[PDB]
């Protein structure tokens, strides 16, 4: 498998695929990534941080963005509040085994130049355009603050400042990075994970909205999550049990059934595991107990690392 | 008069006057008035400055904002073309007799703590109210920036680093001001100048619509520009020429006219002046010749000291 497609593997895009072919001839490539520092972190963190891990093994120097003042423009609360919670998401990455540099948004976002550059920016942005970035972003608000508008041209602007070859971020973030790409002189090649459908199915996972599974969660927890979670027979799409399946299980994947409902199933892969359960032929009760099982054991080492502190 | 009156004098609005009570007690008080620097300096600056000079002659520090920066987020080209002509309206304001000091924006408007406190503000601004704020003052473009809305939380937070008492302006800055008073912890006394109609009588005077006296024109200059002026028979509001009669012009005022026109006439106030000329009892072309050669006189010294120059 190559290194371009490891690293394009269950990603929704990359802008653009030559362009990262350029990168990956380097000697010295860097990627970054941007986390609003959150209370709980889930499977939705853990895919991109896989991404970051990916990118780490095919040789690029990592940099996660704790990003206490993009979270405090999107307000998430008082900056000192909101830097403690990074701090503890740091210590999360690096039970998921992430060997990266950790930076907060706030030891660069203040400089004199840095802040000349967002009101550059500022002068190219139409409101229209920031505005339409920030859809799929902004914590809901009847009023709007003039910080939403303010939020995307500093996520445009720490890509330039720190100079990185790669942006990682969610498919939620493609209106920002295509604003980088426009307004920038130099265009950094953007590639794009896939967001989680929240365990109801009724929208996107997200740590306010309380329809995540967290990499932390006790295994029963785990499977009373997946127990209630939207579910329907033949039906893929937006079934978040079918993207755990998809995102962060290894295979072959033996599923455990009694032999009254047709024994144990050995998939090879998960477009297998598609066919089987589009065609009916894999009952949700039987998918749900093997991704609840085997997503205890994936999640286990990094529960563990976290219980040791106590 | 009063220090009061003598500063309450053709202002469109104190606020308030009871807060203006209170500061004129002090021993110590400050204003301050941001200029975008401008390519020509007109009676609507001069206004503005002989206001300035009121505040100086009852006992206040002045300081001049010369605000590079604010220019800049206005779309009034590059910071260093931008500086050059903050210079040269500073000399003309000193050829005014203006005693004060004079500072720029961006002298203080890129420190951490200015910048911090520009995302705070943001958090509290909503973009409606932002944009409402900005209808008088930003440059007309058919696509909006970003930089329009973080203009006035600029101008706020420049009130609020600075510590002043006192925030002189137009009338088309009252909603920035008001903001201002509502989102800082000290309430900033806010002085508005009324704003002086165009030439034309189409719209506010404005050195970018070609329809001022710039203090430095010339007297033939100056004589042409009122003669082409709008200035109907009995009409006062919306007549620049009037404007320029109430706002510069000395009293007693003697209006020279033709025996046979009535002969030489002497009003001893404005508020005679504008019963005179309702009642159609003083022809346009009349006051135009007296307020045409008086205004020369009064600008004359300020012409001859930027002349000797050279
Ligand atoms: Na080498
Ligand atoms: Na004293």
């Amino acid at each position: 498998m190559d290194e371009f497609e490891m690293i394009k593997r269950n990603t929704s895009e990359i802008i653009s695929e030559e362009e990262l072919r350029e990168v990956l001839k380097k000697d010295e490539k860097s990627a970054h990534i941007g986390f609003e520092p959150s209370g709980k972190i889930h499977l939705g963190h853990y895919l991109q941080i896989k991404k970051m891990i990916d990118l780490q093994n095919a040789g690029f120097d990592i940099i996660i963005l704790l990003a206490d003042l993009c979270a405090y423009l999107n307000q998430k609360g008082e900056l000192d509040e909101i830097r403690k919670i990074g701090d503890y998401n740091k210590k999360v990455f690096e039970a998921m085994g992430l060997k990266a540099k950790y930076v907060y948004g706030s030891e660069f976002q203040l400089d004199k130049d840095y802040t000349l550059n967002v009101y550059r920016l500022a002068l190219k942005t139409t409101l229209k355009r920031a505005r339409r970035s920030m859809e799929l972003i902004a914590r809901e608000d009847e009023n709007p603050k003039v910080a939403e508008v303010i939020y995307p041209i500093m996520q445009v602007n720490s890509a330039h400042y720190r100079g990185v070859d790669v942006a990682v971020g969610g498919m939620e973030q493609r209106k920002i990075h295509m604003l980088a790409r426009e307004l920038l002189p130099k265009k950094v090649v953007c590639i794009h994970n896939p967001v989680l459908t929240g365990l109801d199915g009724e929208g996107k996972m997200s740590s306010s909205k309380g329809n995540f599974i967290a990499v932390d969660d006790s295994p029963e927890e785990i499977r009373a999550k997946i127990k209630k979670a939207y579910c329907p027979a033949g039906v893929v799409e937006g079934n978040p049990i079918m993207e755990i399946a998809k995102y962060f299980l290894e295979y072959p994947l033996t599923i455990k059934r009694p032999e009254k409902f047709g024994g144990d199933l050995t998939v090879n892969s998960y477009e297998e595991l598609e066919s089987l359960f589009k065609n009916k032929e894999l009952h949700p009760m039987d998918l749900k107990n093997a991704v609840a099982e085997e997503l205890i054991k994936i999640l286990e080492p990094i529960r563990k690392r976290l219980l040791e502190h106590h």
